[PDB]
DNA sequence: CCGACAGCGCATCAGC
DNA sequence: GCTGATGCGC
DNA sequence: GTCGG
């Protein structure tokens, strides 16, 4: 909030990036110079200021001073008025369009949500469903609904097999007030490094809960879900991981990005799957792992996760 | 100067 | 029909 | 776009 024209500037910079010019790595860059601003605590009175911090080199603090000293920038708004630009860059607001699809959209002529539902034929599965739920799933979840979407996903799941286990990960673990969707980690005993994924999903869409599927295989399922009542929609994924590689799942799994990062870099190495010691830099065999605090004991909770 | 910049499952396409 | 590449989300 | 070897 402090700095947030010049972050709301670098964040529209970035998506530009991301969605028209399909450079990825501009993109992140922008996203990093972003972060580090807004949790910069002082006003920004120059771009040679925001140069000191990491990830903001010649050309941010260029246009930071553009900012400061006009108000905008320049080439930012010749972006927004362009027709072709600012409707690639929306269309990617749809689930399943991409840079590539909105591009080749953009191209046809189709430009809006409107033209997408007058071009049903050209989208695939996955599209449809993100056009069909275009603003509930911009929508956040309440703490309060992802209690009840728990409770559902937990009741669902134990009756399917009480020997099941199944972690709601991601920031609601943390505690968050809000989430931008459900993140669950599924485990059984029978499973280690049969259909277990399928029976889950299939109880979940029986009891009505599931409503739509993104995209299904034997260890991921990406789909849409809603609770009983008019709730929105909203997004669930299920991760079916071997038990003996759970709770590094549900470590990386639960975030924050920022706090991941940092554990693995202070730490051995440290992936999704397993936790292997490294000698000349070859790492040996995965250590045996029944714990989140194992992982630390190569603690923290959690609600304090951030970092 | 110049390469790194995370890594994975699934859906779908390109090539054969 | 197949294998591998690409797009996509996250 | 920025960083760092
Ligand atoms: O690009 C990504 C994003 C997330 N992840 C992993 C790490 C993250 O902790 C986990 C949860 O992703 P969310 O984007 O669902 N993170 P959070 O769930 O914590 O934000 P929200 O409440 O917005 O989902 O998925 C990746 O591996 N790659
Ligand atoms: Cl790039
Ligand atoms: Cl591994
Ligand atoms: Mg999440
Ligand atoms: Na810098
Ligand atoms: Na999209």
């Amino acid at each position: 909030t402090l700095n947030g024209g010049i972050t709301d500037m670098l964040t529209e910079l970035a998506n530009f990036e991301k969605n028209v010019s399909q450079a990825i790595h501009k993109y992140n860059a922008y996203r990093k110079a972003a972060s580090v601003i807004a949790k910069y605590p002082h006003k920004i009175k120059s771009g040679a200021e925001a140069k000191k911090l990491p990830g903001v080199g010649t050309k941010i603090a260029e246009k930071i001073d553009e900012f400061l000293a006009t108000g905008k920038l320049r080439k930012l708004e010749k972006i927004r008025q362009d027709d072709t630009s600012s409707s690639i860059n929306f269309l990617t607001r749809v689930s399943g369009i991409g840079p590539s699809a909105a591009r080749k959209f953009v191209d046809e002529g189709i430009k809006t949500l409107e033209d997408l539902r007058k071009n049903e034929d050209k989208l695939n599965h996955h599209q449809r469903i993100g056009l069909k739920y275009f603003g509930d799933f911009e929508k956040r979840i309440p703490r309060e609904e992802m209690l009840q979407m728990q409770d559902i996903v937990l009741n669902e799941v134990k009756k399917v097999d009480s020997e099941y286990i199944a972690t709601v990960c991601g920031s609601f673990r943390r505690g968050a007030e809000s989430s931008g969707d459900m993140d669950v980690l599924l485990t059984h005993p029978s499973f280690t490094s049969p259909k277990l994924l399928h029976q889950v999903v299939e109880q979940l869409q029986k009891v009505h809960f599931i409503t739509d599927t993104l995209s299904k295989g034997e260890t991921k399922f990406m789909g849409v879900c809603q609770l009983p009542s008019e709730y929105p929609h909203r997004r669930i994924d299920i991760r079916l991981i071997p038990k003996d590689q759970y709770y590094c799942g549900v470590l990386y799994f639960t975030g924050s990005d920022i706090f991941n990062k940092n554990m693995r870099a202070h730490a051995f190495t440290i992936n999704k799957y397993t936790i292997r010691p490294l000698v000349t830099g070859v790492a040996g065999e995965p250590l045996p792992v029944d714990s989140e605090k194992d992982i630390f004991d190569y603690y923290r909770e959690p609600k304090d996760r951030s970092e």
